[PDB]
């Protein structure tokens, strides 16, 4: 895959939709972990946004590998594709709006949700808010922040659990607080690091691009 798209920022504390077995043909699916933000053995758990106890994993966040540099995660729903196409794969996003453009951020998807053909990728960003369902909520009584948009100040980090804390803070940091920038995107081999937080890789990774920063 490769094209243009539209971003969005969030964190919703729920399992992410590749954290489930079957969804595509991985090494496994990602972690999901429970509401201490220890991972989960079991890829079978019920979501924490659905009554259950697996939810997002605190290490499944953004951070910077250097000024022009980031790596981290993104729910997305790209033209043409599906979560068998899609789940685990890599990105490398080169921004076109805003604070961002010119920077280059490789996220892997490990979920979905945007309209169908949209080539939209909501980027996890702890604080980046939660939208329709608070997982937060029950995972630890909820995050500070507008509903849609999340935190307005990066003072307000402060508030959160430790482990979400350095990713709400790359918002600020890295991000430059930018605002559903634009971007082109190329579909790459994962990152090793990516991998290592997430634990799930694509059967057909080594057939894209490797990144080249
Ligand atoms: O089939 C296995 C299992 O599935 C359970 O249902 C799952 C779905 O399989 C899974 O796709 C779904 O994933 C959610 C995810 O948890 C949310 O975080 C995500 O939210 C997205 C939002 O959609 C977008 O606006 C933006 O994309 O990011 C956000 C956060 O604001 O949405 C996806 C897709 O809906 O989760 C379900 C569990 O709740 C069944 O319940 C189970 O019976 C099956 O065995
Ligand atoms: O559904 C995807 C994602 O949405 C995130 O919220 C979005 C809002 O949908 C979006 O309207 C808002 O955009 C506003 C922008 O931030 C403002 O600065 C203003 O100028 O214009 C926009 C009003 O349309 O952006 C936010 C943040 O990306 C949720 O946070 C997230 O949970 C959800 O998954």
């Amino acid at each position: 895959a490769s094209g243009s798209g539209q971003s969005t920022r969030y964190w919703d504390c729920c399992k992410p939709s590749c954290a489930w077995p079957g969804k595509a043909a991985v090494s496994q699916p990602v972690y999901a972990c429970d509401a201490n933000f220890q991972r989960l053995s079991d890829f079978n758990v019920q979501s924490g946004c659905n009554g259950g106890s697996a939810y997002s994993c605190a290490d499944q966040t953004p951070w910077a590998v250097n000024d022009n540099l980031a790596y981290g995660f993104a729910a997305t729903s790209i033209a043409g594709g599906s979560e068998s196409s899609w789940c685990c794969a890599c990105y490398a996003l080169t921004f076109t709006s805003g604070p961002v453009a010119g920077k280059t951020m490789v996220v892997q998807s490990t979920s979905t949700g945007g309209d169908l053909g949209s080539n939209q990728f909501d980027i996890a960003m702890p604080g980046g808010g939660v939208g329709i369902f608070n997982g937060c909520s029950s995972q630890f009584g909820g995050l500070p922040g507008a509903q849609y948009g999340g935190i307005s100040s990066r003072d307000q980090c402060d508030s959160f659990p430790a482990p979400l804390k350095p990713g709400c803070q790359w918002r600020f940091d890295w991000f430059q607080n930018a605002d559903n920038p634009t971007f082109t995107f190329q579909q790459v081999q994962c990152p090793a690091e990516i991998v290592a937080r997430s634990g799930c890789k694509r059967n057909d990774d080594s057939s894209f691009p490797v990144f080249t920063p």
